[PDB]
């Protein structure tokens, strides 16, 4: 029935249109320390911020997940204002950024896992800070091939607090790795396959990875559109390439499509170098919109599997 | 002649007798992240960090240097609220806490020696943020039994910063090691050994490693007294004996002592558990005074002797 945004609760049936994986304020863990020649600039940022949310909803999109971890720059009462200032819904997450020195300390403490099902709990039905607002999702990660012991304790308190709450659960997965694992991992400790998304499954472009995947009965999240030439982040031609072959399959109503932009770079400003600069010429908000879509409508997708994908799913798997 | 102090630039002759290390607010990177169970309460840290400078300056001291780094919490205007309400010096630092995304990314740019660089110096000699408020020393730490290349950028920028500015560097060695070769990749990028410090030296045992280190010119810090209870680790009476064996030996000119206290910890709030608590009972900013200093007399240590360690050590270190 509702689902918590930055505004507070609104019906699921009014969310319309979604981007499952997009963000307006990002910086990487440790940018806090860049202070002084990173300094957040409220006016410009939010300006920036809002353009990005019109061009969005120029396309028609009403509602975006922007799952900001805890640590990279999560501003709740930011998000507010931008929702405000457009009528965007935005819901955002609680979660920690793919050791790090806190939680070492806190695994030493033996009060880990406890710790962090409890900020999940608070953040999840009580609210960020002292906002008021709730996450509507838990954002979760792994390593590369692997799930460490470490990223289970945030697994295994993500499974509960989903169990309590029926949040959520958007995953980043590294590289193309371990997308069967974690649904696997989540499933055995109770979580509900029907509220779990599967993220950057566009890291990898082999459907036999998809299918076992997909076979768990999660979402996936192709969520990185316009990325391309870091990471090794595939091509976008490859990530239609590995779509395509997935929606001829008839697996459209596990499917979401996102960019993973960021709107706001938080920390020091920078410019990326000549070669990539120009790879990653496309990623920005209308990406989908003006470039993706059309070529698989090209390419015989119908009208009602794109409604299914940005509609269809993020309805179904928040109600 | 000056330092720069929180509350501005304060004659060395006056910093008087000087704690050269104690944190009065401390949190490990990712404490950010937990900031809905883990808010920061203002007054009460304040009414905390105030009653821990009393304390101070009831032993006489007159000046505390407090390294915390700029991703730990540092808040040089609540240091200067600290500072105005009791008399106290108080110094900061700038640096980075014991690769971090954030940085991963600038070297991935390229960039990251020169903006380490740019951040001394902005912090150095313009101020941190929009306070005005500049650092008086530079911390930098390095790996066990290793300096990485990530770590040696940091040495690097320090050590160009330290050229330009004269500050101070001060050091964080990890479990005992490092001490040599730190003062050497200092020195050899031209950093000038009366104004270095090498933290963290009780952390060895072995009086042998101490006078390797001293040999650089260098001064070392004893500045972690009542830190005790891991196992492997060293106790109290294990730093006792390997300060009298040096004291003896006539290093006092280079030798500085100190508890690292952390007075209000940021981040969730903790218990330590019944063994362990027992063991850390005396880490408190008085310890030195009440237990260590009449220990060091009882051996025949001269007030002579403790006067240049606590007065004299500090006011050449930053003259
Ligand atoms: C420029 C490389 C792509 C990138 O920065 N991705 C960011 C966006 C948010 O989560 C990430 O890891
Ligand atoms: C409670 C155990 C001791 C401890 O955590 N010390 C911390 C505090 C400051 O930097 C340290 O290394
Ligand atoms: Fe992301
Ligand atoms: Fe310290
Ligand atoms: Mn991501
Ligand atoms: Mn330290």
């Amino acid at each position: 029935e509702m689902v918590e945004t930055v505004c507070g609760p609104v019906p699921v049936e009014q969310l319309g249109k979604t981007l499952i994986h997009e963000h307006f304020l990002f910086g990487y863990p440790g940018f806090q320390g860049d202070v002084t020649r990173g300094t957040f600039r409220e006016d410009e940022s939010l300006r920036v911020a809002v353009e990005a949310a019109e061009k969005m909803k120029r396309h028609g999109i009403q509602t975006v997940v922007d799952p900001t971890p805890n640590d990279c720059g999560r501003n709740p009462a930011f998000l507010r204002r931008v929702a405000e200032e457009t009528g965007l819904n935005i819901i955002c997450a609680t979660g920690y950024y793919y050791a790090p020195p806190y939680f070492q300390f806190r695994r030493l403490l033996g009060t880990a896992e406890d710790d962090i099902y409890d900020m999940f709990m608070a953040e999840l039905t009580e609210g960020i800070a002292d906002t008021g607002i709730k996450a509507g999702v838990i954002k979760l990660a792994s390593s590369k091939g692997r799930i460490t012991e470490y990223e289970k304790m945030f697994f295994r308190a993500a499974a509960r607090a989903q169990k309590e709450t029926g949040a959520v659960i958007i995953t980043h997965t590294q590289e193309g790795t371990m997308g069967p694992e974690q649904a696997a991992y989540l499933l055995e400790h109770g979580a509900d396959p029907k509220k779990i998304v599967i993220g950057h499954m566009c890291g990898n472009t082999d459907p036999d990875y998809h299918r076992k995947t997909l076979a768990y009965g999660v979402y996936i999240a192709f969520d990185r559109f316009g990325i391309q030439g870091m990471v090794g982040a595939p091509t976008d031609e490859e990530r239609v390439r590995t779509l395509l072959a997935l929606l001829r399959d008839g697996y459209e109503k596990q499917i979401m499509l996102s960019h993973n932009t960021v709107n706001v770079w938080l920390g020091r400003p920078f410019t990326l170098p000549e070669p990539f600069a120009e790879m990653m010429k496309n990623w920005h908000v209308e990406h989908l919109f003006v470039n993706i879509i059309p070529a698989l409508k090209n390419e015989g997708i119908r009208d009602e599997v794109l409604e299914q994908m940005f509609i269809g799913n993020p309805a179904a798997l928040f109600s």
